[PDB]
């Protein structure tokens, strides 16, 4: 079917193409069918979708063609029904448990990156890693044919330090610390991010209520090279695109399979061009990793993929049984860490998570002499020298650097639960925690989220508050309450 | 957010609604979002895309969303994000390998028909079950739910006969036989078919090549009363519609997971209201079911699933080992199918297969004493009297009662392989034969398919014919030439 491109003005998050009624009776196109459209070189991949909205020898394409494309409105194009996938097939192979080649896990991702595979067959492929899992061939391939399938970002400064956390722990604004931090100390860190996939706020999450995240990587190159740091999302830009597409699955099942985490991680870090990096695994009940072992197992998997990329990786398993800090959702979370870069000041749980993490690469990244990063990375929060960095990377960013952290906006709604009890706090339950953050509206109404009191060992009177839910919509809070009773996610002895 | 309703006339193969871009905003609403549409009773879970196509507070559906849902143009509804569904955790809890209690199944049922669960989540719940499996328990929890789910066909006429065969053999035409002789016996038999899975062709696509297939379930009501019979598409019809929206998964990854098998036939046949049913289980290489001992196994399954719903089920374990009769694809198999019926005389395979199912349920039926129905059946099909009851069949479901079988146009697009050397059919690997049949562009395309001119144990001379290959297209040919080639389907020896 040959047609003229009119550009059609809807973003269904998906490749869509408009075919008139007629035209697709004609050329047997029915819903939701895979085509091709091509002029030249220039060729997409679109679920088909019958409407009168386009004219006869009309073809739409979404707006979401036009980022990874070239397409003008009115150029001929060919419109040829695609067939299934050869990497269906491999996707079948690892359903059946079987280890994939090189070859064919290019394949797969080529595929994801080109539309070809969709929503039910990325969503197979990522069930199937789920249950079926990889080995560290299959990871590094993986990884690598990420990352090799986008730009890489070039910055002029080496080396390049980087932190990222596997996550899953409520409340983990921890990072944003971090960067301002090891920046301040004239290192370079630039910083990608994930929205929430298991929880509440994801950092990309939390950064965007203050700030911009979503930029271009020539864009990423000027305020890494101008600040010599960045807090961005890594989904907004073309580096790994086959994870941004893979994560979205991964979103809607609420899963993080090891292996594909593994290779979505150091996939980002291999196209910035990461020399050094940082790895956190939060480790105990309600988390991704319950024991010390499991995470000493990711560390090694960590290391050696690392070692496969040429990259330097440390590890840090930290303490994930409880939320860190006081907060959870996107606006609290923020507050929380904006103030405590400004005062210097805020819960030891973030801080000192914080001040070691930085200190880790402070020592990585030569600037701190053995066993002083720690105590170098207090000073520099302490003296308003990672604030000021902040203030920095916020203006590039497009943020404002006079921001008033209490002044940031928090959900109208709210309900505080108290103390049945007089005693002592036994247990937080992150999972109860996070599903009420995210009843509450969490992320996708930054204001909502939940404020906690109490932390565990801690004693208490009845009546204490324990915490706040907030949310935008009384809707939303009634639910994250009722939730919140039948969880009981805090247990008083 | 209160919106409203705006009718549209795009139909994209899912409940889309769209949301204008400065409300989307406002609602914290991004594309893919699900979100439910409420006014009183009326409810409908369609996926966001924004759009500057509709106005603040307008909220464009597809007309597609009328079809169970009563909405009017201009009526004031509610627009609100959902969250992510329950039974998403259940789908978590079937990928971990645990066994799903009944309202956790109910809940994913009531969730697939509800359109909460979109393609991710089915997706990843059909591998997941092709994965980790189902226990009787769970079938039978499963069969009922998708049959309950829908309505229930209501003939004045008993005992309902039905027949199914779980396919994998490929030109399974056989059915289309076995449907016209029983009811030309007098018996009451209402046949729904699935369109291809794993196979070139459906029963479904086969029969819509002569006549309509997709009927409301007065339509079918209607037929049957009068005819006695009917071949029509299982999909089109509100009996066990989870089972219709499951298959589209099933279909993209060529894949019928077991559990899901049996549920969806039986619960097709329940809902129909049929007492007596013939299961049909193509037993061989290049199959579902490789041996005997795992086809009793099957066979056990659909038998004890059968007297949960208080159904009378005969088991017929046939050879799967090579392709029924000569041909694979819609038009070729109709062709196949016609023809034995119109003149009594076909490939053996067919008719005796076709004779020998048909028998089974004469017997059942009580039309024919114990051990002739064999004989019967055979007799029908000679006297013609088989084919005077498909002609009813067809002109009741739109079809031209006069069409010549021969006269069914086929692929004009052509290539013929013939032996290399000298000796004896060994073996025909069914999986490669339906891998060309599709390559060829079956079932797409009616004309699609190949032609077979030999099976095992026959001598053959170099330079033979082996197959044809028949495609409507001219690049469908050629990939499906150059699989043959690498495939090399027919062994000689
Ligand atoms: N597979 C992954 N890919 C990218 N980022 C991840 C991944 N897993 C965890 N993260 C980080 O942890 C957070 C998302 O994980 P979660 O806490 O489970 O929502 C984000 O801030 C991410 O940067
Ligand atoms: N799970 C199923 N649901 C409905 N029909 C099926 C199923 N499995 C096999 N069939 C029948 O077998 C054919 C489709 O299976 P396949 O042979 O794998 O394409 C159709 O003619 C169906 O009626």
């Amino acid at each position: 079917m040959k047609a003229k491109i009119r550009i059609l003005d809807m973003f269904s998050g998906r490749y869509t193409v408009l075919i008139n009624e007629e035209d697709a009776k004609e050329a047997k196109l029915h819903p939701d069918d895979l085509v091709k459209i091509e002029a030249g070189k220039k060729a997409v991949y679109g679920s088909v979708a019958l409407s009168n909205l386009v004219g006869k020898g009309e073809v739409g394409i979404s707006r979401d063609v036009l980022d990874l494309h070239n397409f003008s409105e009115g150029e001929t194009v060919s419109v040829i029904p695609a067939g299934t996938p050869e990497s269906v097939r491999y996707i079948k192979k690892k359903m059946h448990g079987e280890k994939l080649r090189k070859v064919e896990i290019e394949a797969i991702v080529r595929d994801i990156v080109d539309r070809k595979l969709r929503d039910i067959e990325i969503s197979s492929f990522v069930t199937a890693l789920e249950i079926n899992g990889l080995d560290m061939d299959e990871i590094a391939a993986l990884t690598i044919a990420m990352a090799e399938t986008g730009d890489m970002l070039d910055i002029d400064r080496k080396p390049i330090m980087d932190v990222h956390s596997i996550g899953g722990v409520p409340g983990n604004k921890t990072n944003i610390l971090v960067v301002p931090i090891v920046a301040a100390a004239g290192l370079t860190i630039p910083k990608t991010s994930s929205r929430a996939i298991t929880s509440a706020a994801g950092t990309a999450d939390v950064v965007e209520v203050f700030a911009d995240v979503s930029f271009s990587l020539d864009e990423i190159k000027r305020i890494v090279e101008k600040v010599g740091a960045c807090l961005v999302w890594g989904g907004a830009l073309n580096l790994a695109p086959a994870d941004d597409i893979t994560i979205k699955a991964e979103r809607a099942l609420s899963i993080d399979p090891t292996g594909l985490m593994l290779a979505s991680i150091m996939s980002k870090k291999y196209a910035m061009g990461s020399q050094y990096v940082l790895i956190d695994i939060p480790t105990g009940k309600g988390v991704k990793v319950e024991t010390v072992e499991e995470a000493r197992s990711l560390a090694r998997d960590f290391i050696e993929l690392g070692k496969r990329l040429g990259q330097y990786v440390e590890v840090a398993i930290t303490y994930g049984g409880q939320p860190i800090g006081h907060t959870v959702g996107p606006a609290l979370e923020a507050r929380e860490a904006l103030s405590a870069l400004m005062t210097g000041k805020g819960p030891g749980s973030l801080i000192e998570k914080a001040t070691g993490l930085a200190g880790i690469l402070l020592e990585m990244g030569g600037v701190a002499p053995a066993g002083t990063g720690k105590k170098m990375a207090k000073e520099i929060l302490e003296s308003g020298k990672a604030w000021e960095k902040m203030k920095e990377i916020i203006e590039a960013q497009g943020g404002d650097p006079n921001i008033k952290p209490e002044e940031i906006p928090i959900g109208d709604k709210t309900y505080t639960f108290t103390a049945a009890t007089s005693g002592y706090v036994t247990a937080i339950d992150n999972r109860a925690i996070t599903a009420i953050a995210r009843a509450a509206g969490a992320p996708e109404d930054k204001g909502a989220g939940i404020e906690l009191y109490v932390k565990v060992g801690e004693k208490v009177k009845e009546g204490d508050p324990l915490f706040t839910i907030h949310a935008e919509h009384e809707a939303r809070l009634d639910q994250a309450i009722v939730l919140a009773r039948r969880t009981e996610p805090i247990r008083i002895e």
